[PDB]
């Protein structure tokens, strides 16, 4: 899932 710094 994509979140505050991070896409995944």
């Amino acid at each position: 899932d994509c979140f505050w710094k991070y896409c995944v």
